[PDB]
């Protein structure tokens, strides 16, 4: 298929089958490395899934809610990066916890996005 690299973007930034509550510090320093001026970023939600199934939100497996939102129709594992500490990298504390639920995305027609990445997939249910 084609690529989109909002797409490749929001699999990195969202989507890790194998991401734990213990992982947060390695996982947020990763982002926040890349944000302007390393600020803590105040959240971040991981997908414990595989992007086929992710991408499928997109294509047959979400509700249509409003401003390109969709609401994935099964649950997913997450893990939420929460942060309790600091300005910037590298003083950044996180908390991590996990939870099953349908995830909030936006579609850009068959590929999920994020505009930005300065702000975080939602959660519902």
């Amino acid at each position: 298929m084609d690529v989109n690299q909002q797409y490749n973007h929001f699999l990195k930034q969202h989507v890790d089958g194998e991401m734990t509550t213990l992982k947060c510090k390695s996982q947020m320093e990763i982002l926040n490395l890349n944000r302007p001026d390393r600020k803590c970023k105040l959240k971040n939600t991981f997908i414990l899934a595989n992007p086929d199934q992710v991408q499928a939100i997109c294509t047959g497996g979400g509700t249509l809610k409003g401003n390109n939102l969709v609401q994935s129709n099964k649950p997913f594992s997450v893990v939420i990066c929460t942060h309790t500490g600091g300005e910037s990298h590298p003083n950044c504390t996180y908390k991590g916890s996990s939870a099953t639920k349908k995830v909030i995305i936006a579609c850009d027609g068959k590929f999920p996005v994020h505009y930005d990445g300065d702000v975080d997939i939602g959660i519902t249910d």
